[PDB]
């Protein structure tokens, strides 16, 4: 089992071969039936010389498939979004110079489009003339399907990822070190349920699917209706490891949805993403609360996730900082600083280091500015405002470019929550505007509040939610964009 980062679906495979891999509405798939499947797929994968694969799929059999078959082939997997415009997903397959797309029902729509720029076509469900003329196919024949999962070497490109926009090659070994690190603070096994919430081009769904894979667990792709109430989804699921970003707690919240303990079979409350605020930190663990808490952080270029706290109900309130919980100690095997072009034993950019570095950017004049060399080392520059607690724990703050001159925005963010919103936005247009989620506030109040805890924004502007992006953040480049049209 040296395999790489599908060694992990080989070991659940060894150890539940007929238990659910993947739970699908009311039905499964087995470890054994998705071990075949991609040996067949990985066979036609092959034969074609694919050394990345696009896949063009949902939260179905076809795409989590199509991703081992990539794997068991030797090559990167590249997650296309079904439902993202074709332009884009155009410039993607252009910029990884994918060799073959995997195709669901969901992509079928899109791949006339996606293909409008020589890349066959492996659709399992398509009929011949579902596919655009011109585009050949594949289809895989039982004769030269692999006997066994290629095996591949630490520095090969297990997947391409992009952030929000350049692609990072992420490698079979750092999702090696990954895994072999997170694995430790679980005790993940066959019985446990994942939650699969995270859309499949952003780097967290790796964490769901080789996690419970690498457990022989089941994972459970979290339908969008799910949403209207978090809580009964996961008691109906039997899921007791959950993982999203933290927007979900106001959510839950925010529909009446997190009132008593609703979730007492979770093991596992798992956030990354964002900044996690101690308040909902504390509300989601009221509402699961035989379920240990994690503020897990961390960038694309550094493999999924590089910091991890372990909530404690007494300490991290204490260790807070502008209300946002600790985002704790980085990934074993890994060194950190706090730069301000000197180091703090405070705050600064936070400035990583180890195995878990991407191997780097689709294109390399992209890491100038982003990965750095000091001390004989290559660093990742994760552009965050990070402090220092006492007891040793990091927190994040900012962005390090969010400083404005008229303040440091969360700063702000954690006067207007101190004074009663659930959450605020605050952005520059020089002055300040406030967005801020719960009970409406007449602004004159709200600065009677803030003069009485921080002895201020000219507007204030009442939200029922704050837009999200692609990846279910606060879209602060929208909000920055709604204040400038209001107030510029
Ligand atoms: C978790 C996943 N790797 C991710 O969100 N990657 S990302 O490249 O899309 O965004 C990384 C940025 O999200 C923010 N972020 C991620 N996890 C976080 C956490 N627990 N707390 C606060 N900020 C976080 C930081 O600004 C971080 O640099």
């Amino acid at each position: 089992l040296d395999h790489g980062l599908h060694a992990r679906f080989l070991r659940g495979l060894s150890a539940a071969p007929d238990g659910a891999a993947v739970r699908i509405g009311t039905t499964s798939v087995s470890y054994r039936h998705l071990h075949r499947t991609a040996l067949l797929w990985a066979g036609a994968l092959t034969a074609a010389g694919a050394r990345s694969v696009g896949v063009l799929a949902g939260k179905s059999a076809t795409g989590y498939a199509g991703i081992l078959a990539a794997l068991y082939a030797g090559a990167a997997v590249v997650p296309l979004r079904p439902d993202f415009p074709a332009a884009r997903t155009r410039e993607v397959l252009r910029a990884s110079d994918a060799d073959v797309l995997i195709a669901d029902r969901a992509g079928l729509p899109v791949l006339a489009g996606a293909l409008a720029g020589d890349v066959p076509v492996l659709a399992p469900d398509a009929l011949d003339g579902e596919l655009p003329e011109g585009v050949a196919r594949l289809v895989p024949r039982p004769e030269l399907s692999l006997s066994e999962p290629a095996r591949c070497k630490p520095a090969d490109p297990a997947y391409l990822l992009f952030t929000s926009p350049k692609g990072v090659v992420i490698t079979h070994g750092a999702t090696g070190h990954y895994f072999d690190v997170m694995e430790r603070r679980y005790d993940f096994g066959a019985s446990d349920v994942f939650s699969q919430a995270f859309d499949l081009n952003f780097d967290c769904a790796v964490f769901d699917l080789f996690c419970a894979w690498g457990a022989g667990a089941t994972v459970v792709p979290v339908p969008p209706p799910a949403y209207r109430d978090l809580p009964g989804f996961i008691t109906a699921q039997g899921i007791t490891v959950w993982f999203s970003t933290p927007s979900v707690i106001d959510l839950t919240r925010r529909l009446g949805a997190l009132d008593g303990p609703r979730m007492p079979g979770l093991r596992w409350s798992l956030f990354a993403g964002e900044a996690l605020k101690c308040r909902d930190a504390a509300d989601w663990r009221a509402a699961a609360p035989g379920a240990t808490l994690e503020n897990l952080y961390g960038p694309t270029e550094l493999t999924i996730t590089v910091a991890a706290h372990r909530w404690d109900d007494e300490e991290s309130p204490r260790a807070a900082v502008n209300g946002l919980a600790p985002i704790g100690a980085v990934n074993d095997g890994h060194d950190h600083l706090l730069l301000g072009g000197d180091p703090s034993p405070d705050e600064g950019e936070l400035w990583v280091t180890g195995p878990q570095l991407a191997a780097g950017y689709l294109d390399p004049a992209d890491e100038r500015g982003r990965f750095a060399e000091r001390d004989g080392r290559r660093w990742y520059r994760t552009g965050d405002r990070v402090r220092r607690a006492p007891g040793g724990d990091l927190v994040y703050v900012g962005r390090l470019d969010s400083q404005l001159q008229v303040v440091e925005p969360a700063e702000v963010e954690h006067a207007v929550r101190a004074c009663g919103a659930d959450d605020a936005v605050v952005v520059g247009v020089t002055e300040l505007v406030a967005f801020y989620t719960g009970i409406p506030v007449e602004p004159r109040e709200l600065v009677r509040r803030l003069r009485e805890v921080v002895p201020l924004p000219r507007h204030f502007r009442h939200l029922d939610a704050f837009p999200l992006n692609a990846n279910r953040k606060t879209d602060r480049l929208r909000l920055t964009t709604m204040a400038a049209d209001g107030y510029g």
